């Protein structure tokens, strides 16, 4: 087992690192910057280290004093995460460089798969479905591409190359429109990415967000733990997420597994990923593989048993994987609330000091933060500051369990989404289940 690693990040998934690394045996490395010092993480890690000022930029995205900060404490390996460096080849190919175990994919495939178009293509070489699309980068040639969009059938979406979830794209219903609108989604990546390269992919109207949790080894195993929903967004953010998707049975679950397992051993995949799909009219189609942990992980954990940080951290050690695929088995349902820190009438991030907390407990009660009383939310990073998962034998108690738990949570000196998430609850097509992508914000106007 690895001997120290350094938790490249923080707040609810630092901690959430921590505690695995502790059950394990593992020495503990914090590093935050100069206005995280009181994160609950910090204060529990066996070693700190500040790595800059506040700022995102000069602090978890500084690379070259991450990497002093492992060299000086005397570390091994680097967990970066979700966020941040957790998607940045160089820096998983500086780590691996500098000698460290990085607890993730090889930088080759973090930048095969974060490259939308070399994604899409991988994924259409392994067999997984994808949106029928360009594939390729769209050229200047504006009768190609006005056929392209024939070829596939209006509506179509442009999307960018180097982005994603929402970013940089845009949909097209008409021939006068398209002109328009690659020029400008050109533009917009080459803003934020400095990559022009975009593509045309069928418009769904009304697709489920389904997407498949893998692990694999370095060496030839890989498996699938099911699927989540995670339809439930608002501007493409995901808001509540849950496993296993209402709907799917068992014989779809094992035909898309099956192939997202598939796909870990064609592209030589390494540590845990998920398989995004918009999931529609029984078909799934394949839009991004985030190569990393996710925030919503802990839903696929309580159905399946596994910890997935455990697991990452064994593979990083480069233990083969000790599960086989049969032995792998949904029982049981599990929902997630993200909490935010934020306006219910603004949605503007309201951080500040938390003046009374109190977390919900009982049977099937997960709660994943680092927040307590008297802690203070800074206005520098993301507004989500925990994660409420319940567990139940089926789906209507991990709903009823959601409902009397958010109702048990108190945080006050601060705005907060839990009532909104109460509302989400007790939404009646909610409980039906199956609520597609933009159901959230039609709910709302
Ligand atoms: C993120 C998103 C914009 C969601 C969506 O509506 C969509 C869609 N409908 N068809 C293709 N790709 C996408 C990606
Ligand atoms: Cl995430």
């Amino acid at each position: 087992m690895l001997d120290k690693i350094v938790i490249a990040n923080r707040g609810e998934i630092a901690l959430r690192i921590l505690r695995a690394c502790k059950e394990l045996g593992i020495k503990t490395v914090a590093v935050h910057s100069s206005a995280d010092r009181d994160l609950k993480h910090v204060l529990l890690a066996d070693e700190t280290v500040c790595i800059g000022p506040a700022p995102s930029v000069k602090s978890y995205l500084n690379i070259p004093a991450i990497i002093s900060a492992a060299e000086i404490t005397g570390a091994v390996a680097i967990h970066p995460g979700y966020g941040f460096l957790s998607e940045n080849a160089n820096f998983a190919e500086q780590v691996e460089r500098s000698g460290f175990i990085f607890i993730g994919p090889k930088a080759e495939t973090i930048r095969l798969m974060g490259d939308k178009v070399s994604a899409i293509a991988a994924m259409k070489k392994a067999g997984v479905p994808c949106v029928p699309g360009s594939d390729g980068p769209l050229g200047d040639d504006m009768d190609k591409n006005r056929a392209i969009a024939k070829r596939i059938g209006y509506p179509v979406i442009i999307k960018a190359s180097g982005g994603g979830g929402g970013r940089g794209m845009r949909v097209v219903r008409g021939d006068a429109e398209l002109a328009q609108s690659i020029s400008m989604t050109r533009a917009e990546a080459k803003a934020a990415f400095s990559n022009d390269m975009v593509y045309m992919e069928k418009y769904l109207e009304n697709p489920r967000h389904v997407e498949i949790q893998v692990l694999a080894d370095g060496q030839g195993n890989a498996i699938y733990l099911a699927e989540r929903d995670c339809s439930m967004q608002r501007r493409h953010q995901k808001v509540v997420e849950e496993a296993p998707a209402p709907g799917i049975t068992p014989e779809l679950r094992r035909y898309i597994g099956e192939r997202c397992a598939k796909a870990c051993v064609d592209i030589g995949y390494r540590g845990a990923g998920t398989f995004e799909f918009l999931f529609e009219n029984g078909e799934f189609y394949f839009i991004e593989m985030n190569t990393r942990i996710q925030v919503e992980h802990p839903v696929t954990e309580m159905i399946t048993g596994v910890d997935l940080i455990k697991e990452q951290l064994r593979i990083a050690a480069g233990q083969p994987l000790s599960i086989k695929q049969e032995e792998v088995h949904v029982r049981g349902h599990a929902v997630e609330c993200r909490i935010n820190a934020e306006d219910p009438n603004t949605f503007l991030p309201s951080p500040g000091k938390i003046t009374r907390f109190h977390a919900p407990g009982g049977f099937g009660v997960r709660w994943e933060s680092h927040i307590y009383a008297g802690y203070t939310v800074p206005p520098y990073y993301d507004s989500m500051i925990g994660k409420l998962i319940c567990y139940g034998e089926n789906r209507d108690v991990a709903i009823a369990r959601m409902k009397n738990a958010l109702q048990e949570l108190i945080i006050d000196g601060i705005k907060t989404n839990v009532d909104l998430q109460i509302r989400i609850m007790n939404d009646e097509n909610f409980q039906h289940g199956g609520t597609n992508i933009h159901y959230l914000e039609k709910k709302l106007g």
